[PDB]
């Protein structure tokens, strides 16, 4: 179960991670219960973000499990993310400090730039003008990264990384004059329909971990995900693999990522499925079965985040 990977800064990340995001209609209380369940089941990597509006609950869950002696703080790998309304250098540490206040934790294990397109500062996560048009902002992401680096210097984040960055954007950070810390990871959509071979190879080449999200084919929340997209977990090949191994399509999709050198997230707010997901460590796939899963690639991106298209930093126009 507890398998970790060494990050490029010498910290360790558990290779299986609990996703904590739920669609807006899901009550906040559910994040609290699910996160406790997840830790009880064996999850030690917990993925959240300021965007998710659940850091009070996830923090409560984590601290409850530390209070009752189930885990120590050093046993939990907790990730947060800097939202698009706090890309300005001077807003970076206040954002992290606000997440920490909400969590009642003294540090996060990992802090990520959530998405490379900036939006106007303020309380609104998606600011719009009086006609409903998104209020984008102009911010040098290299200046953002420098402020994120200072959060590591401060001890407020053990490790730092990025999310939804393309190759060009990784290169921008990596090649920045006076770089202190490379991103330890790039957290991106990744699953058998969209298996990110080119980006995976690039991240590998730069000692950057690829962390897969929507690894089970995504929450499929409208208007974010096209309801007409094929359903990952209904895939005939994943189902046949599941039957052969006495596992589930979900477990096949998870194991796939582990065996290709990808750290993998899995969201569930269902006690049974939470408990089931940690079984990814209990079985293996052959090289032939891995090749079969490689053939499933369809160029299906579930989360285009195309409401943020237009600005130059929109990451998904490039090939990868
Ligand atoms: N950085 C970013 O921009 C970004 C974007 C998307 C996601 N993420 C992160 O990655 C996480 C996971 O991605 P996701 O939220 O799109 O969901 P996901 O992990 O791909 O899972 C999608 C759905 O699968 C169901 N599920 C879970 N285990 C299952 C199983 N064994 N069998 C059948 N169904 C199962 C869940 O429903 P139940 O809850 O009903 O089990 C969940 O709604 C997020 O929660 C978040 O932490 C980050
Ligand atoms: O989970 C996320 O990070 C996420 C981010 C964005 Cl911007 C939108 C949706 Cl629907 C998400 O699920
Ligand atoms: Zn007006």
């Amino acid at each position: 179960k507890y398998q970790c990977v060494k990050l490029n800064d010498g910290h360790f990340m558990p290779v299986l991670g609990f996703g904590t995001y739920a669609p807006a209609e899901v009550p906040k209380s559910k994040a609290l219960e699910a996160t406790k369940l997840a830790i009880e089941a064996g999850f030690r990597h917990i993925d959240s973000a300021h965007l998710y509006n659940n850091e009070e609950q996830v923090g409560l869950a984590i601290r409850s499990k530390i209070a009752d002696g189930s885990v120590k703080r050093e046993d939990i790998f907790y990730t947060s993310k800097l939202w698009c309304n706090s890309h300005r250098p001077e807003l970076v540490r206040p954002a992290l400090e606000r997440s920490l206040k909400n969590l009642q934790l003294d540090y996060v294990d990992l802090y990520l730039i959530h998405f490379p397109v900036s939006v106007k500062p303020g309380e609104e996560v998606i600011p719009k003008d009086e006609n409903g048009k998104i209020l984008f902002d102009t911010v040098d992401l290299c200046a953002t990264w420098e402020a994120v680096e200072k959060c590591k210097d401060a001890g407020l984040a053990k490790s730092i990384g990025v999310s939804n960055f393309n190759r060009r954007q990784l290169e921008m950070i990596l090649n920045k004059p006076g770089l202190k810390y490379k991103p330890v990871c790039n957290q991106v959509e990744c699953h058998p329909y969209f298996n990110q071979r080119k980006l995976l190879d690039f991240c590998k080449s730069k000692d950057i971990v690829l962390v897969a999200y929507s690894a089970l084919g995504s929450h499929r929340e409208e208007p974010w995900v096209d309801p007409n997209s094929p359903v990952l977990l209904e895939d005939p090949v994943l189902c046949a693999l599941a039957k052969k191994h006495k596992r589930t399509p979900a477990l096949i999709a998870l194991r796939y990522q582990l065996q290709r050198g990808v750290v993998v997230l899995a969201k569930s707010y269902n006690e049974q499925r939470i408990r089931q997901n940690v079984q990814v460590f209990e079985f293996q796939l052959t090289s032939e079965e891995m090749k079969a899963i490689d053939g499933l690639n369809r160029n299906v991106r579930y989360l285009t985040l195309d409401i943020f298209a237009g600005p130059p930093n929109y990451p998904f126009s490039d090939e990868y």
